[PDB]
DNA sequence: CCGACGGCGCATCAGC
DNA sequence: GCTGATGCGC
DNA sequence: GTCGG
């Protein structure tokens, strides 16, 4: 399969489990950081010593590759794969809505499949409902051609509701993926900046356009900059697909369109590597870190490059943000 | 030893 | 009612 | 779980 397709499988698997089952959330972030940067390791790992030098890899996983080299397993791994309740956990996790703690909350009272929550849809929020209604749907990959026929429509009905709105695909999209999770829009009107006075009207008029031509058949979330949906290609049906669509100040794009594009992997390494330099880089701006250690004043950003050179990191395009 | 760990929008929960 | 915490996801 | 202070 893979140079060290072993540790990072086992990595990936203990990220999971502490994520899923344990809920400690730093052990899933450490296994997560571990399991990434010896992915990216361009030789064979043949001793827990050699993965140590990795940043990311500590005294325990060392200890757990030497133990995953000699053995070709983990015995906590082999007896978590033993564990019905820690399997139900993570397999009621794969719906939309469902995370950890609604989850164990499921796994205690008995509900543990597709057909016990579906048995049991008053004990769902509406997010959780529609996750189990697209469970199969939500894990299928958009190809790319699909992602170019969903553009077409985003882009011609964003146009209809007003031609100064700016849409803009990102995600794996924007990356150049030959296929998608689901699509990612960064929207932008000329009347909403970084110094408008009231909240924006605005993601409700495109919101409702694309309902008004059956674009978008459900909703997740709604608000004023966010909105997380459901979508389907017009026609055999075309699987239904996440779209999340946000409205970001139209003078912040550069460091909205930087977020949107990702990956999330890429961005958590920039935003790591900006803090280590003295700085703090969200959607919206870049601010320095100041001696009390509190973010100061937005820097100007006249560029995505800009955002780059403040930390002092050589410009990545889009395709090489990927994990 | 210690606290930090990327940063945030929305829905729901929990408590006054 | 309200405000802030937690859950979940981008 | 790992790191930096
Ligand atoms: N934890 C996360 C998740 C996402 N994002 C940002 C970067 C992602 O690229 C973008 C959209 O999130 P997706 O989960 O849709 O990710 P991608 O579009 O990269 O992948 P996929 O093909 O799975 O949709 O949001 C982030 O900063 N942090
Ligand atoms: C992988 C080994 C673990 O590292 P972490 O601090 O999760 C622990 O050493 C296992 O110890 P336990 O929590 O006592 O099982
Ligand atoms: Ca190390
Ligand atoms: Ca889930
Ligand atoms: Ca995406
Ligand atoms: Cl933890
Ligand atoms: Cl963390
Ligand atoms: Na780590
Ligand atoms: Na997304």
């Amino acid at each position: 399969e893979t140079l060290n397709g072993g540790i990072t499988d086992m990595l990936t698997e203990l990220a999971n489990f502490e994520k899923n089952v344990s809920q400690a959330i730093h052990k899933y972030n450490a296994y997560r950081k571990a399991a990434s940067v010896i992915a990216k390791y361009p030789h064979k790992i043949k001793s827990g010593a050699e993965a140590k030098k990795l940043p990311g890899v500590g005294t325990k996983i060392a200890e757990k590759i030497d133990e995953f080299l000699a053995t070709g397993k983990l015995r906590k791994l082999e007896k978590i794969r033993q564990d019905d309740t820690s399997s139900s956990i993570n397999f009621l996790t794969r719906v939309s809505g469902i995370g950890p703690s609604a989850a164990r909350k499921f796994v205690d009272e008995g509900i543990k499949t597709l057909e016990d929550l579906r048995k049991n849809e008053d004990k769902l929020n509406h997010h959780q409902r529609i996750g189990l209604k697209y469970f199969g749907d939500f894990e299928k990959r958009i190809p790319r051609e699909e992602m170019l026929q969903m553009q077409d429509i985003v882009l011609n009905e964003v146009k209809k509701v007003d031609s100064e709105y700016i849409a803009t695909v990102c995600g794996s999209f924007r990356r150049g993926a030959e296929s998608s999770g689901d699509m990612d829009v960064l929207l932008t009107h000329p009347s909403f900046t970084s110094e408008s006075t009231k909240q924006p009207k605005l993601l409700h008029q495109v919101v409702e356009q694309l309902q008004k031509v059956h674009f978008i058949t459900d909703t997740l979330s709604k608000g004023e900059t966010k909105f997380m949906g459901v979508c389907q290609l017009p026609s055999k049906e075309y699987p239904h697909r996440r779209i999340d669509i946000r409205l970001i100040p139209k003078d912040q794009y550069y460091c909205g369109v930087l977020y949107f594009t990702g990956s999330d992997i890429f961005n958590k390494n920039m935003r790591a590597h900006a803090l280590e330099k003295g700085f703090t880089i969200n959607e919206y701006t870049i601010r320095p870190l100041g001696v009390t250690g509190v973010a100061g004043e937005p820097l100007p950003v006249d560029s995505e490059k800009d955002i780059f050179d403040y930390i002092q990191w050589k410009y990545r395009e889009p395709k090489d943000r990927s994990e």
